[PDB]
């Protein structure tokens, strides 16, 4: 099963992507996550993302093609893996067509602009795992303390107010004409595409999502 979340920044799709991959038991492929990281580590590939994301730009085409793939040449994406971030513009998605990785679902997270700020204002996150939560709507079962290993959240450097808004601004210019590339692909008979309302609960966003998949 292989399946990519589209969406703006702040829908959902972190969030969703972990109850998808218990179901199909695959790998989330994470660009924003994997960036982060090579920053942390400073890996020859990806830390020259940190100037970039401080700005709330996009990371080059070229570096983020490369590092996805590699993740996915590994064993644990033999049998699918859910890309989450990827592709974030036309020629991502042409290297992906480029390169033969089809996909069976693309699923579109469809949130109002005005929303997005506040998302990502209450998000922390656990770096080593990837997992999200949010202070108000989506909270951790300790304050401030992953649900998992018990320690203490973080705000990510580029999660400010003035950042997000330059993110909406590049998501409108490069990556929201992903969703008439991949709406076409479908008229084509080339994968499946749904939309969701990402307004809704998580967990009312997580039903929607399981009925669409089965
Ligand atoms: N492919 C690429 N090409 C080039 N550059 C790239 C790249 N990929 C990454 N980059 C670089 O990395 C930077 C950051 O990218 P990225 O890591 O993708 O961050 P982002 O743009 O801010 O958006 P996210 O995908 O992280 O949010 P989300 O849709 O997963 O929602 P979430 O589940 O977190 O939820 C949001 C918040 O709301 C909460 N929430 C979730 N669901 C709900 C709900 N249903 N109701 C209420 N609240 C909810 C959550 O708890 C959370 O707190 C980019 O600017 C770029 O520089």
């Amino acid at each position: 099963m292989r399946i990519i979340l589209l969406g703006a920044p702040g829908a959902g799709k972190g969030t969703q992507a972990q109850f998808i991959m218990e179901k199909y038991g695959i790998p989330q492929i994470s660009t924003g996550d994997m960036l982060r990281a090579a920053v942390k580590s400073g890996s020859e590939l990806g830390k020259q993302a940190k100037d970039i994301m401080d700005a709330g730009k996009l990371v080059t085409d070229e570096l983020v093609i490369a590092l996805v793939k590699e993740r996915i040449a590994q064993e644990d994406c033999r049998n699918g893996f859910l890309l989450d971030g990827f592709p974030r513009t036309i020629p991502q998605a042409d290297a992906m067509k480029e390169a033969g990785i089809n996909v069976d679902y693309v699923l579109e997270f469809d949130v109002p602009d005005a929303l997005i700020v506040d998302r990502i204002v209450g998000r922390r996150v656990h770096a080593p795992s990837g997992r999200v939560y949010h202070v108000k709507f989506n909270p951790p079962k300790v304050e401030g303390k992953d649900d998992v290993t018990g320690e203490e959240l973080t705000t990510r450097k580029d999660d400010q107010e003035e950042t997000v808004r330059k993110r909406l601004v590049e998501y409108h210019q490069m990556t929201a004409p992903l969703i008439g590339y991949y709406s076409k692909e479908a008229e084509a008979g080339n994968t499946k595409y749904a939309k969701v309302d990402g307004t809704k609960p998580v967990a009312e966003v997580r039903a929607d999502l399981e009925k669409i998949l089965g």
